[PDB]
């Protein structure tokens, strides 16, 4: 099935595409650093080249290409990164939203889904752009200094007299049920079922990892319990970046003359969040109840994980795959195309959702799940030059890599047996301080060097 045939898209070695203003080559290279120290092979671009340009269609038809050239290499871009607001990446208008969308970047040349999870880091300054990497660095280095908000949460079905009964309070209470709980580690389940909502958003401040709002959206604002993009920037919350999505209407419409919700949360310097997953067009209610919880889930009937096919919530917490921001918005999309194949009560079609959601700030980001565990290894005294490979242990699942500069030299993931065979792409020949950093999905990074 849909599930089966287009699934996360994650692979490894991890390759990303990045397509980025001119105007942003200072103030991108920290993320890049860090990005290939993690082990994602870049291929870095800016629209002051000629062959990238600073038009839609060239950029389509560059990323186009190289992800074509990537794949008849066996080395197909996994991420598209793209850096910029509509006044250097202009994205173009949805064929079944008629609103705004990055999916024709991603969807080569023929195809319904996108072939590369894509995200765009959209900044009208070096200086906005900074304020997203720096919280992207913090979270993903988890260098925060009091790591307790990662066990804490903010659910809200917001306000509507009648779907907020039918629709809203099921879809939180599903994730509750299954998820969002203590015996998954959540110390606090801050959740607003229905009014009085006061006091909800003081959470974002005190610290919560993730945000979920369903219900009425405007380009500026969750708008009930309102949450207006003038309150992002007066938020407090230093140190405690979050994951946030806004179930509802075009908070993300990212060419509306003001900055949308989405680009304000993810702008804002030292506060809000560090990326966020919204719609560019309107959202409906089923197919957002779809989205979150999964397909075959009914109207005023609380659905329950055996009944309903996999959706974003269920995904997040899979621990074996969808450990990504951009795999969350995948399998919402995936679980409200699903409930239009098998027939479930749909009033648009899945192309549309596909070209709705989109993330803002760093979809390739892997979000912890409550507070995350510490890995074990083995760090090896030296590496001998001029070798192929090395085995280093790490826990199964482990992506390790080494690097030097902000170039990346070798990859490898942990087999079953805990040892990985790091494939060096770039042979060690010269003495150093080599970088050795190993991640996993809900694992601290090991962030590390080795003497050569
Ligand atoms: C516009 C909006 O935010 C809501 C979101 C509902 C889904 C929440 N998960 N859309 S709407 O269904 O209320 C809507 C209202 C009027 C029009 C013209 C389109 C959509
Ligand atoms: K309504
Ligand atoms: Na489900
Ligand atoms: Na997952
Ligand atoms: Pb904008």
């Amino acid at each position: 099935d849909v599930y089966t045939d287009h699934g996360d898209l994650y692979n490894t070695p991890v390759r990303m595409l990045v397509v980025a203003g001119a105007k942003f080559k200072e103030a991108l290279k920290p993320w890049l650093t860090w990005k290939a120290q993690k082990g994602f092979y870049l291929d870095v671009h800016y629209t002051d080249e000629a062959e990238v340009g600073t038009t839609n269609a060239s950029i389509k038809a560059f990323i186009h290409k190289k992800y074509n050239d990537g794949l008849a290499a066996s080395a197909a871009p996994v991420f598209l990164a793209l850096v910029g607001d509509t006044d250097v990446i202009s994205g173009e208008k949805g064929k079944k939203t008629k609103k705004v969308t990055d999916l024709y970047y991603s969807a080569v040349d023929g195809d319904y889904f996108p072939e590369m999870y894509t995200f765009r880091m959209s900044a009208s300054s070096p200086e906005e752009l900074t304020n997203i990497i720096d919280k992207v660095l913090m979270y993903e280095k988890a260098t925060m200094p009091d790591k307790s908000y990662l066990e804490k949460v903010l659910l809200i079905a917001g306000a509507d007299y009648s779907w907020n009964s039918q629709v809203g309070q099921p879809t939180i209470k599903y994730g509750m049920q299954y998820y969002y709980n203590q015996e998954h580690g959540y110390t606090d389940v801050y959740n607003y079922l229905k009014a009085p909502y006061t006091g909800c958003y003081s959470h974002l401040n005190t610290g919560v990892s993730f945000a979920n709002y369903t219900a009425h959206g405007s380009e500026t604002a969750w708008a009930d319990p309102l949450l207006t993009t003038s309150q992002l920037k007066a938020l407090t919350n230093k140190d405690k970046y979050f994951l946030a999505i806004g179930n509802c209407c075009i908070t993300a419409q990212f060419d509306y003359v003001q900055p949308c919700f989405g680009e304000v949360i993810t702008r804002v310097k030292e506060k809000g969040a560090y990326a966020y997953i919204g719609s560019s067009p309107n959202s409906y209610w089923g197919e957002d109840y779809y989205w979150s919880v999964g397909a075959n889930a009914v109207f005023g009937v609380q659905p329950t994980f055996e009944g309903t096919s996999m959706g974003s919530y269920d995904a997040t917490f899979l621990e074996d795959s969808y450990n990504t921001v951009n795999s969350i918005m995948w399998a919402g999309n995936l679980a409200a195309t699903h409930a239009g194949n098998i027939g479930n009560i749909t009033h648009i079609g899945a192309h549309y959702y596909w070209e709705a959601y989109h993330v803002l700030g760093d979809g390739s980001v892997m979000p912890y799940r409550a507070m995350p565990k510490t890995n074990t290894y083995t760090l090896p005294a030296s590496l001998p030059q001029n070798q192929a490979s090395y085995s280093i242990q790490a826990s199964a699942g482990s992506y390790v890599a080494i690097s030097k500069d902000g170039v990346l030299y070798g990859t490898g993931v942990a087999n079953a047996s805990g040892v990985a065979t790091v494939s060096m792409t770039k042979q060690i020949t010269e003495n150093g301080n080599y970088d050795v950093v190993i991640t996993r999905s809900n694992y601290l990074p090991v962030i590390k060097q080795i003497q050569v």
